[PDB]
């Protein structure tokens, strides 16, 4: 009953510090969750939310989405097969991802099994005390006391949850959570939001949609993927429309009306409607805070409901910790691994690391698919006096044959042009989140857009484009965007 | 007339050592070449080796090839269709490259007649005089003289050939060469050699075969693909056979005769024979010098008929150099283009600069394919004194719904583990060629494991494998593995 490290959540962040806390420092460790697999009620489980309901199971089925073009693209090779007889059967990608998930939930538990010190407790955890982890059987403080939890430590590791806007038939809506275990496939949806989730949702949609089926993705702002390039995102908007995904933008649902076939009459705010048979609601998550009962031990929240923390993931509270979703900065796996990593090899390891939120290597599985490391251009411009700018658009060989002549290949290098250092790279097309891995570890090793010109090219790819570029397309000075420098 | 430089060659290093001469250093400039466009034939034209017969054509071909499985795994994914309509039309394939590759070569053509002081010359280039290279219209130097061209200073960039072994019946086999413009998919085919070309070839003709084909990879010795990472080689060897391709390792030709069907008879050393209708030769490529009369100027050549040069792809004879495969060290286009940037820079630059052929990114377009850069173990572990492997194989979760659960990913880091410098990173998986490019740049930065570990991974990625090894899955020590 009394451990080193109490964590709540079981997720990418919690397992990470728990597995690392006994198995590195042989300390003693409870990992509460609700749910020991995935799916409906509560989604996420033993794993988190990338295991059940994220990455995962959503890079499985954008796979699955990518035979769409896979199979058009083939007769440009020369396959031949009978188009009329291709059908996309949805009921199978999702039993297929399920038992892929499942087989992931399994394995955690024999973690736990096997793991001297490191026990799974079923429940919801939250705080009595600085030093108490009650665990619930349901998320009503009111609920019967599953157990009481002694710790040293107590890290909060609950993640984040979708953010449903409180609109008239909200109810008639589901979020990504309920898209991975639909029954069939929509031949009308609209994914809301113009971040990754509905972005990457629209594209699995598009392809195992029925026939005479639509995808819609509104956006309440004028380009899809802030945060993201600018050139990437106009590409990326543009490639998704050549590939019959309409995209709303400057647009956001008012409110939604179930008519009488089952099917959702969609109002928006410029007063336009839309029949869809699901609305798919993508515009944000959230810290899961409210049932950690925070109140009862004076944690600080930010002025956006993500629990506040120092560079070593410590709240106001001594012995409590956060790190991952929770933490409301960056929403990534391997951001909350590296956390949780860094969390215990200061706490137990007597080692204090702090993770670096810079220079993270990100992807967005939009087919086809963003890879970025580092600073947009928007972003150096206003922190450096010089910055150039290398890019370099081409028609892949292979999609001039393939009839995919849309699928341009964009990579941005941003530099400080003050010393050549390498601040942001940014990729749009098929390999993308693969040529951006070690470009992460390229822009810790703080290299020079000289370090890639003077590598030697690998070819044929599109990634050797990294290597080929020597003269800046156009430069920030002094905040102002210019062909050349004076 | 009279040039700055004449270049023989129209190739990766000798258009871009040209093309840097003429614009960057505004040196007039000749280039001379066989052939203006692809295939028959003299195979190399405008554009170079890699253009017309390699790297262009082989990766297009390897992309058709790669939907046979693509077509085959869709179904674990829940694509549904008529498996019995589907084929593999070759004659596509080919029509479909030879577009792509002619538009290469028309834009060649384009760039000779827009660059000012960059001249082509069509035919045989050969050195009459230290500063005289003369074409003429065949390889014969008895042959009709074209051009007599005056040059101060010459560069050699001819590139490399098929090596035919001397064997009875060696005229009823073909390169990579005639590969390229076979008209129909052989049913049976027999590609000769463990090397890059003939593994790739195996898998283009594995998807093309028609219904009943089989493909047939002879090796001389144990293990396909000598110079890789010896974990992969055994990978690529079991997801070769898996995918129905016969490997038949410590097997060399003997001869080859016609069946009376004019297919061909295969008489193994072994005594083992084999009928097929093509047997693609592709056990090594040779410098191309024969045909440069080297003797006229005393250019020293290898035994093998490589010119030997210097750091900076100095011949022994000054005015004249030589870069690309004709120098016979990495026969790679992009190793054959850097020489030929860092020569024209010492020359014409006084900026002198040498390629550096040690931690080159290089791939093998097998499906799947192979991404590698900087040593493999046992070469580490004869120059360390302590090396560290750090090792990660799986099947990746995809392949387990695809069907294709043969399709194991190799990510292996190899260290001086005294200091955790990375020597070589050996990548075998979907993606690995795109991985590895940055993972140079990681090299020429001397990049430790440390500064991989510590990068934070980008999830669902098979690249994130190389940022997640903190701990060696084994060690050499004074050349001896340790577990
Ligand atoms: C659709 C989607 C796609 C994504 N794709 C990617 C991607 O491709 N790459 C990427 O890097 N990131 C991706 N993410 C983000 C990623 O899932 C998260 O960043 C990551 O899971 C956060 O980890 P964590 O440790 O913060 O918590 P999680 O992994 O979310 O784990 C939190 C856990 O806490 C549990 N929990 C909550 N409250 C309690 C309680 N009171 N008591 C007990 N247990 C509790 C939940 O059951 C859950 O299992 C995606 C997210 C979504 C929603
Ligand atoms: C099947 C195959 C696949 C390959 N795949 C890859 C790959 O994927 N990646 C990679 O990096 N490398 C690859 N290579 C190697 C790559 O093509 C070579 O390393 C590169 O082309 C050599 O460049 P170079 O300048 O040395 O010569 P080349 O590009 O071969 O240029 C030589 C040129 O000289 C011409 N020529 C020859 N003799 C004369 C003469 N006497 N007068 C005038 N012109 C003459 C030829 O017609 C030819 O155009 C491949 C090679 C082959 C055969
Ligand atoms: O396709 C291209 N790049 C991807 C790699 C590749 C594939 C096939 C190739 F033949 C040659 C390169 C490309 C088009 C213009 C410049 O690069
Ligand atoms: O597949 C794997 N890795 C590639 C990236 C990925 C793709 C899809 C996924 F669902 C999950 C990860 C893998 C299997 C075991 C460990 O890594
Ligand atoms: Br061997
Ligand atoms: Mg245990
Ligand atoms: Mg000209």
């Amino acid at each position: 009953k009394a451990f080193d490290l109490v964590v709540i959540g079981a997720g990418s962040g919690g397992l990470e510090a728990g597995w690392n806390a006994a198995t590195l420092y042989g300390k003693r460790v409870a990992v509460v969750d609700v749910q020991t697999s995935h799916g409906p009620p509560f989604y996420a489980a033993l794993g988190g939310t990338c295991v059940n309901v994220g990455c995962v199971p959503k890079k499985l089925m954008v796979t699955g989405a990518q035979y769409m073009d896979h199979l058009r693209e083939s007769a440009g090779f020369g396959w031949e097969f009978d188009g009329s007889s291709v059908k996309a059967n949805w009921k199978k990608l999702i039993a297929a991802k399920n038992e892929a998930v499942l087989d992931i939930n399994k394995s955690y538990e024999g973690m736990f099994n096997d793991t001297e010190g490191l026990d799974f407790f079923l429940g919801w955890g939250s705080l009595e005390s600085k030093n108490v982890v009650v665990v619930r059987e349901t998320a009503d403080p009111k609920s019967a006391v599953k157990e009481r939890l002694q710790a040293d430590h107590i890290l909060l590791a609950t993640g984040s949850w979708p953010q449903m806007p409180a609109i008239p038939g909200i109810e008639h809506c589901i979020s990504s959570n309920e898209a991975f275990y639909l029954p069939e496939p929509p031949r009308r949806v609209l994914t809301v939001g113009g971040g990754f989730i509905s972005v990457e949702f629209a594209g699995i949609f598009n392809a195992y949609k029925p026939p005479g089926g639509k995808v819609t993705l509104c956006y309440r702002n004028n380009l899809i993927l802030r945060g993201f390039d600018e050139t990437i995102r106009e590409e990326v908007t543009k490639q998704l429309t050549a590939n019959g995904i309409e995209i709303m933008t400057n647009e956001n649902p008012a409110k939604v009306s179930l008519n009488t076939d089952g099917s959702k009459h969609v109002t928006f705010e410029s007063g336009k409607t839309l029949d869809v048979d699901v609305v798919m609601m993508a515009i944000g998550r959230i810290p899961r805070t409210n049932d950690l009962q925070l109140g009862n031990v004076g944690v600080k929240l930010t002025p956006k409901g993500g629990v506040q923390v120092d560079e070593f993931s410590r709240t106001n509270v001594p012995n409590i910790y956060a790190i991952g979703d929770i933490t409301d900065r960056l929403m990534l796996t391997p951001v909350a691994i590296n956390e949780g990593a860094a969390l215990v090899d200061t706490v137990f390891g007597n080692k204090p690391r702090k993770t670096d939120h810079t220079r993270v290597a990100s992807a967005v599985f939009s087919i086809p698919p963003i890879g970025t490391c580092g600073l947009i251009e928007e972003v150096a411009a206003k922190e450096f006096e010089k910055v150039a700018v290398y890019m370099s658009s081409f028609t892949p060989l292979m999609h001039n044959i393939s009839g995919s002549k849309y699928k341009k290949f964009v990579a941005k290098i941003v530099t400080n042009h003050s010393d050549g250092t390498v601040l942001g790279v940014h990729l749009l097309g098929d390999g993308a989140p693969e040529i951006i891995q070690a470009v992460g570890v390229c822009l810790r090793l703080n290299a020079k857009i000289s370090d890639f010109y003077n590598t030697i090219g690998v070819h044929p790819t599109s990634a050797e484009e990294l290597c080929s570029m020597r003269t800046p397309s156009y430069y920030y000075v002094k905040g102002e965007k210019m062909e050349k420098l004076p």
